[PDB]
DNA sequence: TAAAATCCCATATAATTTT
DNA sequence: AAAATCCCATATAATTTT
DNA sequence: ATTTTCAAAATTATATGGGATTTTA
DNA sequence: ATTTTCAAAATTATATGGGATTTTAG
């Protein structure tokens, strides 16, 4: 009767899931252990109910994008329920911008001299020069942070100038480093290298030092290591950001954008391109985005003059 | 608890349809009606007889998009039918693991085939007639409906603007209707090429003998039928067949068989796409529900596609 | 010279494609 | 020389990406 | 239509720890 | 995440009467 562990249901027979996915299913486990939901017979929730519970969220301090996320685990997980010859009605079905307002503060990119004055400081400062080639390779090839973090000596190019993205190193705690296919699970792209990026490159390895033995599914020589001789993680390179970017707002008068992280040098690289007039389905790829979709959102909203305007340009 | 009467039952229980949509809707019926599935009870149907049925839907002579349009319909109904009981839906697999797609290729028009085809309409006594129509077509990429609807009050000559507001369509038993979005999200509007706007400067000039017409308050319609009323997508439709016949007699290099009202609009698509529009503005004017479509109109990029394009722009 | 095939307009109807 | 502040490293919890 | 759109799977944000500098006493 | 994606809603193809326009055979 429990939707608390009626919902853990769901997830035993939808088990085959990355380690990353059992961590944010737990996380929902434990709000339904903690919220007054959870315990509510599966049959006696109602639609009123389930608004309810999003408004609690809201009220516990939990994000928009976060509720939403939960909103649909728990539609399907009732949803399964539906089909599953128990009681049948959805109350999980709604729009959750009828209940909360989307108060999701947006993610701005850096200018091209917002970034020239941040990579200027960090060329320059002793502690984090070290780390100066790497930040330009994220702006120069969108990658997420474990897809740079789980470039091994093998996966580069130096002939034709091209990175091969077939993999990712994740780090989570309890099972240490482990290996797998991008989140670009429509499958694998080649990143052509600018000459930046290639001396860049050229740099890191030979800058690579004290590399402790480490081989990972089949993986091995990794190029971004951390002081332990061991390779960088998504939450090292966060937590280095943190305290750069810290150091930068010091002697900076205007601070770097709110969320300047390494996902922000992504972010920063795709929306370059993109106002570049680069072929959204080419942008795709070497963004590895599965979902063309996904690829628009960095092209800004038309307007009847804007398409007008742009219906001239290429008439004349 | 019989296919028919569960089709049935599932449209009924959704009314707030178009007509055509209804005219659809029945055509599907009268298969189920005729073929050996419909007599089935839903208590008995499974993923094999589904899958059977659409392979004598192949055999029939019906086009892949028919019978997995057609197999979505019937999926829909038994999703109705699962809540109130049945705890799978039969309908849930893909055609392509069925069926193979023949779905024959839509060509665009060339640019030098398109230039001779306009010249010999422009030619010709019997088709000079619906020249300007047609080049305004591909000039501006409406959808033959959106084009038959025009009217004077949808133009801006004093700013070469064209308001997509509703369309004007033709049935049987029903006649002349108009269909509206619900949403501002379809209304869309169009600049003038000096060759498209010069082209319905010369339509209201030859807008002749006009028969007393006006539907859910829109009036003085553009396009000339000889009978006095405005025309119809079957009407333009029927004299492109004939139009390309003639042509095709005339040129050895020509035509596709294809070519069509919407031919003009897949073509001004293509062109647009091709000569690196941006994405969200060419789903403005093509007045695209799913900016999806628009995006196949471009051509998949290849790691060498992805080669070119950042060698111009990343520097 | 009148005579027969066929282009043409229109439209009911069924199948295909857009999105 | 003592005490903050920083760098690097974690475990845990929440948010963004697709 | 097809594809996750009936959430997976990544990322950032936050809390805690010494040891190394930096900075005040 | 929303958007139709458990089809709606369009357009094109096929077939057939009338009526003008030029065909092949008197």
């Amino acid at each position: 009767m429990t939707v608390c562990q009626l919902y853990a249901k769901q997830i035993r027979h939808r088990g085959n899931v990355k380690h990353n996915t059992k961590l944010g299913r737990e996380r929902l486990m434990r709000i339904l252990e903690q919220d007054r939901l959870g315990s509510c017979p599966i049959d006696s929730v109602k639609l009123s109910d389930a608004k309810e519970w999003a408004l609690r969220m809201k009220e516990k301090g939990l994000s928009y994008k976060t509720i939403n996320n939960d909103k649909r685990s728990l539609k399907a997980a009732f949803y399964t329920a539906i089909q599953d010859d128990c009681i049948r009605k959805n109350p999980f079905d709604f729009q959750l911008s009828d209940v909360l307002d989307d108060d999701t503060e947006p993610k701005v990119p850096l200018t091209p001299a917002q970034e020239e004055s941040f990579l200027s400081f960090i060329q320059g400062d002793k502690v984090y020069q070290k780390h100066y080639d790497a930040i330009v390779i994220l702006l120069g090839t969108g990658l997420r942070i474990s897809e740079l973090c789980g470039l091994t000596d093998k996966d580069l190019d130096f002939e034709n100038r091209v990175i091969i993205v077939s993999h990712q190193l994740l780090r989570n705690t309890g099972v240490g480093y482990y290996i797998d296919e991008p989140k670009t699970q429509s499958g694998v792209r080649k990143i052509p290298m600018n000459e930046e990026v290639y001396q860049a490159f050229q740099r890191v390895i030979k800058n690579r030092k004290g590399a402790k033995p480490f081989i990972i599914d089949g993986y091995a020589n990794f190029l971004f290591l951390k002081q332990n001789g061991y390779p960088m993680t998504a939450v090292d390179y966060g937590g280095m950001f943190g305290r750069l970017v810290k150091k930068y707002n010091k002697s900076h008068e205007e601070a770097l954008p709110k969320t300047t992280t390494p996902h922000a040098m992504r972010h920063t690289f795709c929306t370059r391109l993109a106002n570049a007039g680069m072929n959204p389905k080419a942008l795709q790829y070497i963004m590895g985005h599965s979902n063309i979709t996904m690829t628009l959102n960095f092209y800004a909203h038309a307007t009847f003059d804007s398409a007008r305007a742009e219906m001239e340009r290429l008439a004349a």
